[PDB]
Formats: C-alpha cells, structure tokens, sequence
C-alpha cells in the first residue's frame, strides 16, 4: 500500500484561448490532417494542412489580453511516438511528419514548445503542415492509415 | 473509558514499488497536476497530464520480481470528497477529474482501483491525465486553485 499525494493547480488570472477546436466528449477536438486518397507507391511527397474541426479553416488561437502575449505551440509523435499512421486492420504502417512554415523546413519537432507571437485583439493561424516521404520501394495495404497528433497549446 | 485493540501488519516478501516520487516529511509527494494559467471564463476544456516530482516526466512504478504482478491503482475525491480546486483565499471551487488514458474517457473512479500490469526488468508510467469542463457561465474569482489528491498503489 503505497499511498501518495498529487498537487492539482489552476492560476485564474489572465489567459490565452484556443479557438477551432470543438469539444468531443472531454477533450478537445482541434482539427484533421488529411493527406486524401492514394496508391500503393507515391512518387509525389503527398501534403496536407490541418482543417480545424470547428470550422474548417486554421486553428485560431486568440488571447484574452491587451498586451502581446508569446505562446507555445507543442504537438507529440502520436498514437506509437513515431509519427506513423496504421492501418485500421493491418499493421502496416505510414511514416509522417508535421511542419509549421509552408515549405516543410521547420519541423514540428516531438515534445517542443515551438514559440508563437499573438497580438492585440487578433487570432493567430496555427500552421500545422502534414508532410509524407515518396514511398516508392512497398506498396503498403489497401484501407484506411489513421493517427491522433495531439496538440499542446501551452503557456 | 472504551479501550480497544488495532492490529498492525506488514508481510516482508516480495512487493511492488512506486517510482518518481519525493519524500515530503512522512508522506510520499507523487507529483503535480499543472492546469497552467487561465481566464475566468474559458471555453476549451483545460487539460494537463501529472509531473511526477522527482523526475518532471510520469510517476514509474516498477515491481520486484520476475513474474508479470497485477498491481491497482486508485485515486481518491481529494480534500473535499468531489474533485474541487478550491482558491486559496475565496470559497470558490473549480470542479475537476483525472482521467487514465489518453482521450478523457476511462475515468479514474473515486477510491476505485483501476487496474495495472507490470512485467520484471521494466518501468510501467501511470498517467493521471487531468481534465477540466468548460466554464462559459460564471467567471470564477482571481487567484490560485488548488486540490491535493492522494494517489493509492495498492496491491
């Protein structure tokens, strides 16, 4: 019997809001990356941006404040740690990475607090750019990949 | 004058112990349930996983043995009985729950003992993953929130 103590906290104060996201059951829904329909073997590097699940466009994270405020943006290596989606019925797998800039340079690196600027009365857009490798050596199983990235607005 | 007897045990074999944990005076300080910083009025369910308080990552139990042990797990109400932050100079409350896995759906029932494997040579983590409802009625007043809820690794 080893009993212990957890100290739960929360600072009521003066914080920062994340909007697109739509509450599924007890956690937050922010959004979908979804790469679309493909073959076996792809040659093209296939790429797709997250549709928040809201509404459709970027996550939007506002502040509730007057002066600027500098938030962090931290996304996990998903459902195995290694950014792969599985198939639903095989184990077949389908490595994966997520960007923040627009050609695919800065990475969305595992666990990291990638910084963010949010001004006076303003939503900023979250980039999360979804990047796949040209898989032509296996053709990987027909059916559906999935993953679950989970985002981490921090402060 | 009621006299009564209390038997005390303890059988030295071959048990289990709880990792990541820090000795605060005679009770073991398993970690912290960090909400972060927040709005009277938010909209996005604030979520936050355990800290362990030795390590910073989550609290490693680890069994003595070679043989996979079942070992339980239970977490209790808090100070309060109902899973409250309460603020530390006001009388507000701020209601809460801990959650075992990942989507906030196997909640850790009060005094209830979620079940747990462990093989030998090995560090099984137990994640307490804190969740918090969206508060879009009244703003709760300005300060800091707290609650100490007291893990239970029971065998």
């Amino acid at each position: 019997a080893v009993t212990g103590q957890v100290d739960v906290k929360l600072n009521i104060s003066t914080g920062c809001t994340v909007g697109g996201s739509q509450t599924e059951g007890n956690m937050n829904k922010f959004g979908t990356l979804n790469f679309g329909k493909t073959s076996g073997t792809w040659n093209n590097v296939l790429t797709a941006e997250v549709a928040s699940a809201a509404t459709g466009g970027n996550i939007s994270v506002t502040c509730d404040g007057t002066d600027p405020v500098d938030f962090t943006v931290a996304i996990d290596g998903g459902e195995r740690t290694d950014r792969t989606l599985k198939n639903t019925a095989s184990a077949d797998v389908v490595a994966y990475n997520v960007y923040r800039d627009a050609a695919r340079t800065n990475l969305y690196v595992v666990n990291q607090p990638q910084q963010f600027t949010t001004v006076s009365g303003q939503a900023t857009a979250v980039p999360i750019f979804g990047a796949i490798a040209p898989n032509t050596g296996t053709p990987k199983a027909q059916g559906d990949y999935k993953d679950t990235l989970l985002v981490t607005v921090n402060f």
